[PDB]
């Protein structure tokens, strides 16, 4: 990799989908 998925893209929704959505929290 080198474009870094320009980070993530809401890394799935932020992170894991927001921290799972805020739910990975």
């Amino acid at each position: 990799a080198w474009k870094e998925k320009i980070r993530k893209k809401l890394k799935n929704e932020i992170k894991k989908k927001w921290r799972k959505a805020v739910i990975a929290w």
